[PDB]
């Protein structure tokens, strides 16, 4: 029967398939119809037939595991997908068609349906297993009766009946902030038009209308590009991705119904792009420390989950107009033309998306420019995201804090990630691939890079924690040059540190001290664990002479620096220590499996080089002292340790300090009230955190208190002498 609700369904078939863009003559499309034929192939060659089953498929049999119902009717949509285009094999055909109804038969009578209760994760009954039936019964909607679209769909309403509360049935439900409010939105609005319910929809869309208003606390959006989901989680990079991935779906449909969404409530989509997720992406890489815990998975590496933003944004351009539609077809353009190591198609799911972005790489109109250089101190979820443009490297800093757990083990993902947020650091290079190709499942968890640690074992059973300090926070002066701190604790309060970072334009000062342990185990600070390319080897150079790495550790007494020569000078990572530093280093292949870090991942054995530089603490008071510089050749990094021979101002329990001389900047951490003098030019007054650039006789001021999370009147910080 049709009618409005179902032209605003042949609306969303034409976005989540999109059978009406099929073009057999177009490479990249005829690809994807070629992965939808064989994975219908598999499913129907596979498929429980005869007399009546305990199961549709046995690789998704065990209906008390939830991900086997989402998994076993997203098996339907893909047959519901390929029955309805034109070109496949299984058009119209009549197998198919009996099989989908059959099958949604089946699953409605054993399996799904309103007598059940919530067994297992509850995502899959209220948000994956939905999306699938909604979607299902959609793209097939001339092939069931109103009666039967109504009785497939009222088990979706006795899971999420509320357009405001994602969990009600249970006995204990939450409230749908966030990208599951926008998931509510997707299972909801769709449940709405197939079932012919105005006031479903209405009060769906009346309630995703929520997730455009910025918090200040919680989950959400804040006003410095934090995005925050699980109650205290850094997760831009995952349920981000979700939330404008899904409203991005969403839109044009609900743009046309009867309560459309009025164009100023949406120009907070754009300040997310901007301020939120642009940051995040380095040559088409979406940085792990906003992924949580799909960092995990062997299918979303970095350039893998990047993707989703991206078709998201490319989504939003093309319902927008004019000036606004230009300038993010440009910003897709320009990241998918940096990225020589991922084919952005390798992610994009429907000929529409396939069709927006072969006409946005081939549109001359639309500027592909190279980005230029940003700093985004997202202090509301403890992260840093920098970029240098005229040399060509981005910095992530992965901090915690008492305001949000240091890393998400959950659904048995993420066994290993202890120390992802212990001020671990992130290099973005010429290397594409560097934190992909199984550098999750390979990489020493022991030994996260930046990361002062002792060498207790520790086991997969555990989970996150909150840091016992405040005392963690990004002060951000300009687009080139900021200063953090972290009061660190580590994750059994045997051992701490004061760890701070001076990101000074094209470089990065680490400063630990106050290094502290009163356990008997070895206690470390890893300078680097930096996975390599068979094809680009490093010559390594201590002190500038050549050094050649072992498997086995070799100690370097008395290094003044570390130098990594690659072919390629966007390859190159210096280390200067301020003061010579007793290290050490080694090169070794490290093994293991993706299945390692995430129980339902592949257990096949994969393999990387990975060379180490650790400095041990032995003593209680012990420091650190070294600047990173990226991106420089040889020659270059030598004069500049001559430049910066004086940057290091002091490195103690109360103050630590960095001088870029060249730049007049200063960064500061200040841990008491003290009156400190500084370079015999200023004084600075309070305990927190300080950027500083002297322009002739004025003095730009960014003091941050991480603490109250509050900066303060330049008179009570800041006094020249
Ligand atoms: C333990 C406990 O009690 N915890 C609670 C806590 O509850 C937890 O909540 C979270 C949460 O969601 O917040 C749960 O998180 C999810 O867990 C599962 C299981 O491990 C993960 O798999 C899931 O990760 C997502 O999984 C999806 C999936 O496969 O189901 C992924 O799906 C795909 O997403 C695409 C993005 O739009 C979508 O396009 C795609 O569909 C296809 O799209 C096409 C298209 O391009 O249009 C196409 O045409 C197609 O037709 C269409 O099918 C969709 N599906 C596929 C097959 O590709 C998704 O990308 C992936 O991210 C994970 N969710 C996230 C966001 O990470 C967790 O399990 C719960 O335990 C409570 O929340 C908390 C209170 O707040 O308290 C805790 O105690």
């Amino acid at each position: 029967v049709k009618d409005t609700y179902t032209d605003r369904l042949d609306d969303w078939n034409g976005i989540i398939a999109g059978n009406q863009y099929y073009d057999s003559k177009n490479d990249q499309m005829a690809k994807l119809n070629q992965e939808l034929e064989g994975k219908v192939a598999d499913s129907l060659s596979s498929i429980s037939s005869q007399a009546d089953r305990i199961y549709l498929w046995e690789k998704f049999s065990n209906y008390k595991t939830s991900a086997n119902l989402t998994a076993t009717y997203r098996k339907l949509e893909e047959m519901a997908k390929q029955v309805t285009n034109p070109s496949s094999r299984y058009y119209q055909d009549e197998t198919v068609v009996r099989t989908v109804r059959d099958s949604m038969e089946w699953m409605h009578k054993h399996v799904y349906n309103s007598e059940k209760s919530i067994v297992g994760n509850a995502a899959d009954y209220e948000i994956g297993t939905p999306r699938a039936i909604n979607n299902t019964l959609s793209l097939m909607k001339e092939y069931f009766s109103d009666e039967e679209i109504k009785k497939y769909t009222d088990v979706i309403e006795k899971f999420v009946p509320d357009p405001e509360h994602f969990r009600k049935t249970t006995d204990n439900p939450f409230k749908a902030l966030g990208g599951n409010l926008v998931d509510m939105g997707r299972v909801k609005v769709i449940a709405g038009l197939l079932r012919k319910d105005d006031q479903e929809i209405s009060s769906t869309i009346r309630s995703i209308e929520q997730v455009f208003k910025l918090v200040d606390q919680g989950e959400g959006f804040y006003q410095d590009g934090s995005y925050i989901d699980h109650t205290n989680v850094a997760y831009t990079g995952a349920y981000g991705n979700v939330l404008i991935d899904g409203l991005s779906q969403l839109l044009p449909v609900i743009q046309k119904t009867k309560n459309p969404i009025d164009k100023d409530k949406m120009q907070t989509m754009y300040h997310w792009i901007d301020k939120s997720f642009a940051p995040l992406l380095v040559n088409g890489e979406l940085m792990d420390m906003s992924r949580g815990r799909s960092i995990s998975r062997a299918n979303s590496e970095g350039h893998v989950a990047a993707v989703e933003v991206l078709r998201g944004i490319h989504r939003i351009a093309d319902m927008s107009e004019g000036e606004t539609k230009q300038r993010l077809q440009s910003l897709v353009k320009t990241i998918v033309q940096s990225d020589s190591y991922y084919d952005v198609f390798k992610n994009l799911k429907t000929y529409k998306d396939i069709s927006l972005m072969q006409s946005l790489l081939s549109d001359a109109g639309v500027a592909s420019v190279p980005r230029t250089s940003y700093l985004s101190a997202f202090n509301k979820m403890d992260k840093t995201a920098m970029y240098n443009a005229e040399k060509g490297f981005g910095f992530g800093l992965s901090l915690f804090s008492s305001r949000t757990l240091n890393y998400e083990h959950m659904n048995k993902e993420n066994k290993r990630g202890w120390y992802t947020s212990d001020g671990m650091f992130y290099l973005y290079n010429g290397d594409l691939s560097h934190y992909s190709d199984g550098y999750w499942p390979t990489v020493n968890p022991y030994k996260m890079p930046g990361t002062t640690e002792t060498d207790a074992k520790r086991a997969d059973s555990d989970t996150g924690k909150v840091l016992p300090s405040a005392f963690v926070g990004t002060s951000k002066l300009d687009d080139a040059n900021a200063t953090a701190t972290m009061d660190f604790t580590n994750w059994n309060q045997t051992l701490t540190a004061h760890k701070s970072w001076f990101m000074l334009k094209d470089k990065i000062a680490f400063l630990g001290s106050n290094i502290q342990n009163t356990s008997t185990d070895t206690a470390a600070t890893t300078i680097d664990q930096r996975k390599l390319e068979s094809s680009n080897p490093y010559k390594v150079y201590v002190n500038d002479k050549e050094a050649s790495l072992t498997e086995q550790e070799k100690d370097y007494p008395e290094t003044q620096s570390v130098f990594l020569e690659s072919s390629d000078s966007k390859k190159n990572i210096g280390y200067f220590f301020f003061k010579k530093s007793s290290i050490s280093m080694s090169k070794a292949l490290q093994k293991g499996a993706w299945k390692d870090i995430n129980e339902g991942q592949s257990d096949k054995e994969v393999e990387n080089e990975f060379l180490t530089i650790s400095q041990a603490h032995k003593q209680n008071g012990d420091s650190y002292g070294y600047m990173l510089i990226p991106n420089v050749d040889r020659a270059t990094f030598n004069q500049m340790i001559k430049e910066l021979e004086s940057s290091l101002i002091e490195n103690n329990e109360t103050l630590q300090s960095v001088y870029d001389a060249k730049q007049g900047v200063w960064g500061i951490v200040k841990y008491d009230d003290s009156v400190s003098t500084i370079s015999n030019q200023f004084q600075v007054l309070k305990r927190g955190v300080y950027t500083i650039r002297k322009e002739g006789d004025e003095y730009k001021i960014a003091y941050y208190n991480p603490e109250t999370q509050e900066s303060a009147p330049d008179q009570e910080v800041f006094k020249k002498l």
